[PDB]
């Protein structure tokens, strides 16, 4: 609402609204509709088949403010629009239509053909977002009206399964809205108002919005199973690929502290190909879903090794040792984060 509307859109919005409404009245007459004073559906009767001045002007103003909000959301979403040239709006070629596809009156509704206009992929994403906004507005209207979501459509209880996010909406209706809005956008583009979408900016959630402030959970064996001598082996299978650390930890490891950030833990972060002990150093490669990590510790000569599906991981140097020398201390236990 706070957006201010440029004068050229201001004196072109009426013609845009009438032309797009005429596109829908051409769509319904192609789908097989017939004009009727009463707003029937089974008998194919509705006043919204005739041109913009011959149907109820209250519906005309409804669709006019619909066009206004469409273009005004186009501006609100940062899609600045200019004109290619004023003569491209002065002269518009008209398609040829059969009479049955034509309306009742002689005001030829159909604009220059859809084939002439090309839609940039950025513009396609722009129409995708604009239809998202339109569906959100429509749903919010019925939310104020009292409608709520239901698994099955109900009229007396005011329950509609369509009151769902657009990403979960039904494909047929969402694509119908998509194509209608795409026809409208193609019309504005053909009018010489070549709209360029704002530069596509990438946003990363980075696993920040985890449920509850807990960012990780550490799983370890019991302290009594700590090994102080000998060489041992255990496996870690990664169902998913992401922020995972596996290795060996001392019985003093703190659950709230990340593995390898301090001395108690020796871990291998394969998300970043990153080894962790009192800091992070580059070691090995990254895994994928289903990869199995084999962890080796030899408490006699104080070395640790890792494998990824069998092949031994190597650091920046050709050394096979993830960690070269560490005190035995109180022992080590298997651990994962
Ligand atoms: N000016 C118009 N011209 C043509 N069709 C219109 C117009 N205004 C509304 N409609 C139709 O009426 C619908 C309005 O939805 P409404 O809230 O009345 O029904 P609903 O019970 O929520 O529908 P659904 O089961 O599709 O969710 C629009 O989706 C569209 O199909």
């Amino acid at each position: 609402s706070q957006i201010v509307l440029p004068p050229h859109l201001e004196r072109i919005r009426e013609k845009l609204a009438e032309n797009i409404h005429e596109l829908w009245v051409m769509n319904k007459i192609e789908l097989g509709w017939q004009y009727g004073p009463v707003r029937d559906d089974n008998k194919r009767q509705h006043p919204c088949l005739v041109e913009f001045s011959k149907l109820p002007e209250q519906e005309r103003n409804y669709n006019l403010q619909m066009s206004l909000e469409t273009l005004k959301t186009l501006l609100a979403l940062g899609c600045h629009v200019g004109i290619s040239d004023e003569h491209a709006e002065d002269k518009v070629k008209k398609m040829k239509l059969p009479k049955n596809y034509q309306l009742t009156s002689g005001y030829k509704p159909a604009p220059m053909d859809l084939s002439f206009i090309k839609l940039t992929p950025s513009q396609e994403a722009m129409v995708d977002k604009l239809a998202e906004n339109a569906h959100n507005v429509w749903a919010r209207d019925r939310i104020r009206q009292g409608w709520t979501y239901g698994i099955q459509q109900d009229v007396k209880n005011r329950r509609n399964p369509r009151l769902v996010p657009y990403t979960l909406l039904d494909d047929r209706t969402k694509k119908s809205n998509k194509d209608s809005l795409r026809e409208a956008v193609r019309t504005l583009l053909g009018y010489g108002y070549n709209l360029e979408a704002p530069d596509q900016d990438h946003a990363a959630r980075a696993e920040v919005c985890s449920g509850t402030g807990e960012r990780f959970r550490i799983f370890r064996a019991e302290k009594t199973y700590a090994v102080k001598a000998g060489r041992w082996y255990f496996e870690f299978e990664t169902v998913t690929a992401g922020d995972m650390r596996v290795g060996w930890s001392r019985p003093g490891c703190q659950p709230d502290q990340e593995l390898g950030s301090d001395e108690r833990a020796f871990a291998f972060d394969g998300f970043k190909a990153q080894r962790w002990h009192q800091g992070n150093e580059h070691y090995g490669r990254s895994w994928q879903a289903g990869d199995v990590v084999g962890c080796m510790v030899d408490m006699n000569e104080h070395t640790m090794m890792f494998t990824l599906n069998g092949e031994i991981l190597l650091d920046d140097s050709g050394s096979e040792l993830a960690f070269k020398d560490f005190d035995v201390g109180d022992g080590f236990i298997p651990v994962c984060s």
